[PDB]
């Protein structure tokens, strides 16, 4: 298997060996199975979905995937791939909504089409002919017979030829186009087996979104890369009851699962002790976490909460990487059992150093060894030099999972594909700040978000998380800490959402000030301004992280939903 050059061969070929195992099986609520695709049929189904695409005259154009996490999907995503079409997955719209983040990816990749379902179809083939002209063609999927897979025409895929393009979330900025190639994608699985080491008999299930990065590259190619059995049950489903998750795990005696660190609070906070007897995760093996700071409170309370569970604090599987690196660059705990942790000076990271307290501590988790023939290096972001140990710097990876660029964005491409440093070129510049310890990849931060106030550096995710305690009003997971020119200086702004409970009899003036309290302790600021918005209000991605740039945006412009603010 691993001398397959694409994804397209690689599925053929389990099409063929493993023809009648199932590859995927949907719950629609999250418990009961509603939908299954064996090797076969899901081979079979691509095929007819590229050959109505061939046929649509969408090889070589971007087409849009606008699909319910289900099956319809990942057929569509395959079909893309099978007849050459460069794929652009989307979060679906949605009722009542504006289609402006769908209208901007597609003017960004300039597709010409979109694939979908034909209930969705129904609503928006005319809300997107207003929006891109009768040239754009809106086609759904789901009622193409399989006989139509008889008329398809192999393309002559070579691993350089671009596959997809991955748009990212939209954290710091507008969501860019990333040019994943048929290479990028198997290289990358190879990374993902080096260090999940899953095998035929593995089975997975997974609950992330299947639009983009883990959900995708992890969640639909790395099952049908190894061969395994592969869970799937829309996000809502989890949020909603997180105790389906870890219920799917025990049922299904999964053995790879993962998700971002919130979603490990989640489960310990919302499964009751009468879910937690129902539960027997001996078998969940690597517990994997990427996607955000990994946090080592959040570990700890997940491994006790669930060790009655049979949950063994062994089977977490640190993890990071982005859409510019296709999915993974590190991951793992080395030699150790349990994933590796400092305890390190919190002024000593605000000043780009990594040393013991000789002052307050922060304690950092690992975010995994460098998988496989990589090279990941820590750069100073200016004077573009390499740090020495100790140092903090911007995290820099050359790879052949490294990415095309970014699409029709050659300036961005030329500035950030292109790293050089001392000898070095070609390295990818990841905008995440970090270091190396113990052959471990911590990451601190993003590069954009940092806060630069007073003379010294401040990461907003340590901010945010010292206003979310600070009063029981504000909602965990919803503010957003933030940078404004006061008469040439940078000075500290928040804008935090408050609990719907609160939001009637909110005292702005109480709130606030155990605001400024925890920030004066934890971190030596004072915030120029503290907005307080409604819950649901403020600037996301599709994906739920929160848009910082936005929110000053926002606090800026007078656009967002305000129930109170101090200053
Ligand atoms: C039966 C067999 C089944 C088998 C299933 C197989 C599953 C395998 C897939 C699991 C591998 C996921 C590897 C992690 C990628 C993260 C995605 C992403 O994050 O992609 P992206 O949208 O581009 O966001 C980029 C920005 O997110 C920030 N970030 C990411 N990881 C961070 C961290 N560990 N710590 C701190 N920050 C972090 C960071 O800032 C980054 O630059
Ligand atoms: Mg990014």
């Amino acid at each position: 298997v691993g001398q397959f050059a694409n994804f397209v061969d690689l599925l053929q070929y389990r099409a063929k060996l493993q023809a009648r195992k199932t590859v995927f099986s949907f719950l629609a609520d999250g418990e009961a199975e509603s939908a299954a695709l064996t090797y076969g049929e899901l081979d079979q189904k691509a095929q007819a979905i590229a050959a109505f695409l061939q046929a649509n005259q969408a090889q070589g154009q971007r087409a849009l995937l606008l699909y319910p996490p289900g099956l319809e999907f990942i057929g569509a995503f395959l079909g893309c791939l099978y007849a050459g079409v460069v794929a652009v997955p989307a979060y679906p719209p949605r009722p009542n909504k504006s289609f402006d983040r769908l209208h901007s990816i597609i003017q960004d990749a300039q597709a010409k089409f979109a694939l979908t379902t034909t209930e969705l179809k129904d609503k928006i083939a005319d809300r997107l002919e207003a929006l891109e002209g009768t040239d754009f063609h809106c086609l759904a999927t789901d009622q193409v017979e399989l006989i139509s897979g008889k008329n398809w025409q192999k393309p002559n895929i070579s691993g350089t030829d671009l596959a997809f393009l991955q748009y990212t979330s939209g954290s710091t900025g507008d969501p860019k186009g990333v040019m994943v190639s048929h290479h990028n994608l198997i290289h990358n699985s190879g990374l993902i087996n080096q260090g999940f080491q899953d095998t035929e008999a593995s089975m997975g299930v997974s609950w992330l979104p299947p639009y983009h990065d883990m959900g995708l590259i992890g969640g639909i190619l790395q099952p049908i890369y190894v061969g395994a059995t592969q869970i799937l049950m829309p996000p809502v489903a989890f949020l909603q009851r997180p105790f389906r998750w870890l219920k799917a795990i025990n049922d299904y005696r999964v053995s790879t699962s993962g998700a971002p660190n919130f979603a490990y609070d989640l489960c310990a906070s919302q499964i009751t002790p009468e879910q937690i007897r129902e539960l027997d995760l001996s078998c969940w093996r690597l517990a994997f976490s990427g996607a955000e700071p990994i946090r080592a409170v959040t570990l700890e309370n997940f491994a006790k909460t669930f060790a009655t569970a049979g949950f063994q604090k062994s089977a977490f599987y640190p993890c990071y990487g982005m859409a510019e690196t296709t999915l993974i660059v590190s991951g793992g705990n080395g030699a150790a059992q349990l994933p590796q942790e400092i305890i390190v000076s919190k002024q000593g990271i605000e000043a780009n150093q990594v040393r013991p307290a000789q002052e307050t501590t922060v304690t950092l988790v690992g975010s995994g060894e460098v998988i496989g023939d990589q090279i990941v290096k820590i750069v100073d972001p200016q004077a573009l030099t390499e740090c020495t140990v100790g140092e903090i710097g911007e995290v820099w990876v050359k790879g052949e999972s490294v990415a095309q660029g970014y699409w029709q964005k050659p300036d961005l491409t030329q500035q950030q594909f292109q790293g050089n440093v001392g000898a070095e070129t070609g390295f990818l510049r990841t905008g995440d700040l970090g270091f190396l310890q113990g052959g471990e990849l911590y990451i601190t931060g993003r590069l954009k978000d940092l806060l630069i106030i007073r003379g010294r550096n401040h990461y907003p995710q340590d901010i945010e998380l010292t206003v979310e305690v600070a009063h029981p009003a504000l909602r965990q997971g919803a503010g957003a800490a933030v940078s404004v020119d006061v008469n040439g200086e940078e000075q500290l702004v928040i804008v935090q959402e408050v609990e719907r409970k609160y939001a009637r009899k909110l005292n702005v003036a109480a709130v606030a000030q155990a605001i400024r309290g925890a920030i004066a302790a934890e971190h030596q600021l004072q915030p120029q301004a503290i907005c307080f918005i409604k819950p649901g209000s403020i600037p996301k991605t599709s994906s739920g992280k929160i848009r910082r740039h936005a929110c000053k945006a926002g606090f800026l412009d007078g656009s967002l939903a305000v129930v109170g603010e101090w200053q």
